[PDB]
């Protein structure tokens, strides 16, 4: 189950302050799109109200945004991925001038941001996540029917808006949020593939997502599975390390490599 | 050869309508998410049952084609394949929080979803499907004139809307539905080819199709034959295993490899 | 000459029937487009009247659609080849529930559909077509001035609409129709080339064309010579066999390989 | 150097007008089929004959350029992209001739009417072979830098594709031996995905459509075709072009490497 | 860690305003030339000086971010595609300086005004070289993950390209040693067909246009440029970048592998000078 | 300095006759665009008027078009680079029926047109141009701050319109005009790269530019440095020789190869 502590209740006000304090946007190959902070606040309030209906114990099924919110839109005519970058402009989510809030998960003293759980298909990513990492909230997206779907920690989403709502919303409150998988986004990323058989904007998106979590004191682990050649995975993992607060590589059911940006410094394996 | 409607099928009609109304679904490829009109599937089920009532329950595949039973066969209610992912949004069909309904076909105790019948051209996919699999309903799409077209189990469709209508409609009632083949969709998949000489959205589509069947308690076998190199088929089959409930590989008229997600767990050969 | 037998006259009524009974469309990378059946019927009527005015012995020049019909259009604002597959939908011409009508040409007991006469430039396709296959009607499209143009069996077309009119129109009556060539359609196929250096929709088009002939009891031989590498022709011929009722490979002025789907079964060489 | 108008040319004027009016033609590339205004070609022929009459039959290539003789040089009669559905634009190929083509003595004996492609790498001797070995009656110069051939009285300097077809169909139908050096402005602007041989497939369709356009109007034209292709891939492309033209000439190190001509005595390879 | 405003900076304010008004500039990429609103840069300089005055000369990078000081951060003043005819859009390059450019002591001695490009593969030590060896006065942080450099009082966190140019031209003209870590948000969103070296050709034109923009406004800027390029094509890309900037530094294995600086003493390739 | 001789003053009338006599246009991948001859005439008049106010000694800074003309536009709604060639038409600047005016620069007896100074980055193109070629007017465009910018012969431009104005305007008068560089145009050439890793229209543009100078009796040297592989430069240089009146290749600070079309014939090294 997903148990709501007094620590989570005390973070509600702070979470609302963090969201209102900084206006954020996101961009991919098109034009920068603003994130409606209000929706995340509304989600937190809905989760707290339901938590109150129960004994603080929540079922992942009951906290899905499609059930709690009338509208699940976070992004507020249509632009092509091959338009002039000077007509659309360029946006990256700004960094934190202050020291980021540290966490005990996925690693000790890790800064707020995003961790990428990498590896080839069947390398043990989902296994490593649920057995070794053991998240408080397990977001399930674009993955076939598995044993992890029967878990009361599992929250089934359909859109990118829903992913960010649950990640920012619950992550800000102090929950250890995880996403399995981020394949719906990755496999629909349109554009010319750069060095490593993957679009360059993929690395920019990971940085923008990481900083979005750093700003809202979230500690999120995302399963990032790329359609990349068996030997080109090492290059891509090195490139992802420069774009995320955390990075975990899986090979043959075990953890091959690690990288974490902590209060004790950047730790490699 | 005939398609017989048992009392078991009649008793599932109400449940099928209940599953369809309970969850609103959509589908996305490289464009924008498009909603699926559930009502059309319900209307199809009612038309099949009405005809089964007039006949002895012994129905001919020719008489149950949607173009004949329905006035309009549309299930989806103009965007380029190279448009910003943030302007269209991303959609994946949500997972099942509950345990999926098990089936005896194509394998014992297999969960509801999709099975991909893979193999090179002339590897014996169509032969394995009809002789070894023995499906109740055989959907024939984008295939040249063969002996399987003269079968009373054969239902000849033209559109993707029709495929989903027959698959969800009859599959929900408990019928063992099969599609030979899904080639018109695969060969019209526009986009930049990823690792393995195939567009990445192909794997996302298989998962979205699988989850669509998992949600509506369907057990469907689709023969998937995409344009891929003779040696690159092993990589693609491994990737498809991570995107479907079932996977069957054909080589020299026989079954080379198998993967099934059952109540007894994931079974490899 | 092109001689009209009583057997052809007796098929006129059956041809109008077949054409009215099933509404057909065609799709490539755009949106599905309906085929106006009336135009084919109008063409048959104009050919029969001219055959009745002359001695039954017609000249290919006199039966060209541009001469017999006021308008040659078969297809009834503008869509790009890179448009979302979900916005246009997917269409494949439906298969035949009944047994297809057999023919003695290009092979004994062959089912109605299309035969692809394949080979590199100067492999002997056009020689094999005119000397070994001996067609009744020879449609000449996208080819330079050759000896075959002076033939009384030769009918010179300009559009794809005209090709289908003569193929379906005369083919349905029992004539052995051949197209030399289909290069104006192949070389103008816009899209990203799949495995084998050729667009995947090419194989779907051959199946759709074949089934169009299977439905209207036609036996058509099309010379198909797409821009493909000298060594990649074997792979492409292999994929074409899985997309057509007949397949003939030319090399060094002679027949290299054959495949025919007959009443006695699929025959390979 | 001069362009002389014989009685044979004068006697063909009526026949040329008949050939043009008899068959309506179009052209297509990656967009939609575009009709060719036959009237413009007839108007050009009339202007050339009138000037030939004022002179002694002896004409200067400079004086017979379409931009000088016609007020409007347009042959093709809102805007479509090269990546549009083939089914929405339709497909057009210029129809073949049911009758025997009109044979010529140039570039080869008994060669049928149509187009000949003068191929070869850059500096292989295409322009040299064209002017020294071929000896054309009319030399169309297009998209080529300043050379000795521009000072020739046979040289007619054009700017558009419309102008090329006007001079090719107009003068070729009358019986003149017309040549184009070169067709690089069309080839280098051919938009589309490059097929096998590092060149767009529609290139081969265009050569056939151009060939048949000349076959129908009994024109004997030699076009120097030099597309951007790899040094070793030229052999493959030349073989493919042979299947798309009435004539084909390959140049290598200033000399003629290979030949192909479709004649009344049959197809002749070297 | 702090950003100190000297009398030298105060004396440059007028000079900077004149430089901006004297020459009208634009920028182009694959679309239509877009004009740069000089007024916004002047307004930013005035806001920085006014705040420097309220504080004791010393300023915090957080307080000088354009989003905080200006009501609108737009520098570029309907929508054109990256694949439009070059003749329908025309071509624009920022013009060169007819006079001798203002020399600087940073990033190299006697260097001309313009842009310096700090190259290297990922984890080659670009950010380390920038902060330890180069020591910039103002550190612009853009599209980079949470690092130790973000806690620095020299760090100014931006989000747009408009903001980058405002801080670079605005503070750089006054005499500050401005650095950008990273320029990746721009590089990773460069739409177009990749040329030789697995990178769009307009990338090199943009570096030259950015360099000349700084040469005209007497700025000395160091931009860290991380290219999505294969391990073996980095040498080719660097050679090409050297021909497009006033300064270029290559990083490999935590150290400086190669340098190029256009100084008053001439073009110096791989000099004996610690940064 | 830039000195105006009596020879230049005597050419003013002839330059107007040349510009008025032939209407010209330019095309790239879009539609043909007319060149407004009047603007070039206006520029010549402004240069001569200023040369008069001076002692015949002009500063390159004072003769820049942005300073002398109110509007710098030469080309007189918006078309895509991937539009049908038949809808835009094709334009090449026409050749000269007469013998071209000869020059003593960059080579003895060279015909009027364009010379391409080629070579890898840092091969010594700019060095060869200013030390060995010694041009009368050095147009500086899209190049970084160098010693050549402080030269009184240097004229700094921003647009392609400005380049052609100075090249045609001053070149027609007899000045030895050079451009360092043509990179702003070359690095913004949109389209599919042909053989040699460069767009085919690049070679057509060089010929069109060369013929534009041949028609207006100009002798211009352009630094052409396109993004091409280290080994592919030899192929491209050979192709450029077939597209220009002059061609110079640079390697390791020295001149590797030369080609000039003179009154004494085509001279190779
Ligand atoms: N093709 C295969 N054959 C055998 N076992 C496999 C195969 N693919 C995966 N497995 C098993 O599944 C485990 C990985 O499961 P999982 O965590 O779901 O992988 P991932 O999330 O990376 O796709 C492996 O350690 C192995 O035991
Ligand atoms: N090229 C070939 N040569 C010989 N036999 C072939 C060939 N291609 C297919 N076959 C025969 O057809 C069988 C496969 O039929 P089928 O099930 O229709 O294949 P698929 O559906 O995979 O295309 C093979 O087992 C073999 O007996
Ligand atoms: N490159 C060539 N060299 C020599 N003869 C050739 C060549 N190409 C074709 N031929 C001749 O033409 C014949 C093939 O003719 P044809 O059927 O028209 O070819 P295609 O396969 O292109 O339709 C060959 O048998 C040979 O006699
Ligand atoms: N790179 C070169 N080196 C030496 N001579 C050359 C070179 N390129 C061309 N030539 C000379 O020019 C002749 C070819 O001239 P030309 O007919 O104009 O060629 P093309 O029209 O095929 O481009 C060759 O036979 C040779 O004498
Ligand atoms: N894969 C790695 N394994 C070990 N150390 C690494 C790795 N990647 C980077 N480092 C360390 O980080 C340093 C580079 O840090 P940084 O300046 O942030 O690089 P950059 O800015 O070029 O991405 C290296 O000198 C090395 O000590
Ligand atoms: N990577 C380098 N290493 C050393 N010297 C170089 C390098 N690149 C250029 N140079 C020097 O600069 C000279 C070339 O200068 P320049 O004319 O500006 O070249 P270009 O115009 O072709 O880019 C060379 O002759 C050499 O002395
Ligand atoms: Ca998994
Ligand atoms: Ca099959
Ligand atoms: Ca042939
Ligand atoms: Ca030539
Ligand atoms: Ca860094
Ligand atoms: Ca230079």
């Amino acid at each position: 189950p997903i148990v709501v502590t007094q620590a989570h209740i005390d973070r509600v006000g702070i979470a609302a302050d963090l969201l209102d304090a900084s206006p954020v946007s996101l961009q991919v190959l098109g034009r920068p799109t603003a994130i409606n902070t209000v929706v995340i606040k509304t989600y937190i309030a809905a989760v707290m109200e339901l938590a109150s209906k129960q004994g603080g114990s929540l079922a992942g099924v009951d906290i899905r945004p499609s059930v709690l919110l009338k509208d699940t839109a976070i992004f507020t005519a249509d632009v092509e991925s091959d338009v002039d970058v000077l007509d659309t402009g360029i946006y990256s989510v700004p960094g934190l001038a202050r020291k980021p809030v540290t966490h005990r998960w996925p690693s000790e003293g890790i800064y707020s941001g995003v961790t990428a759980l990498m590896g080839a298909t069947g390398s043990g990513k989902s296994i490593t996540l649920n057995e070794k990492l053991r998240p408080d909230v397990l977001i399930r997206w674009g993955e076939v029917a598995e044993a992890y779907d029967e878990l009361d920690t599992a929250v089934h989403i359909s859109t990118l808006d829903e992913m960010l709502i649950v990640c920012i919303g619950l992550g800000a409150l102090g929950f250890n949020v995880a996403v399995d998988s981020v394949r719906p986004l990755l496999f629909r990323l349109k554009g010319a593939a750069s060095a490593g058989g993957i679009v360059a904007v993929f690395y920019s998106l990971l940085t923008d997502i990481s900083n979005l979590f750093t700003q809202y004191d979230c500690s999120v682990v995302m399963v990032v599975n790329p359609m990349v050649d068996a030997e080109k995975i090492e290059y891509v993992f090195g490139q992802v390390m420069a774009s995320t607060v955390g990075a975990i590589l899986c090979a043959d059911g075990n953890v091959s490599r690690t990288m974490f940006r902590t209060n004790k410094g950047r730790i490699f394996n």
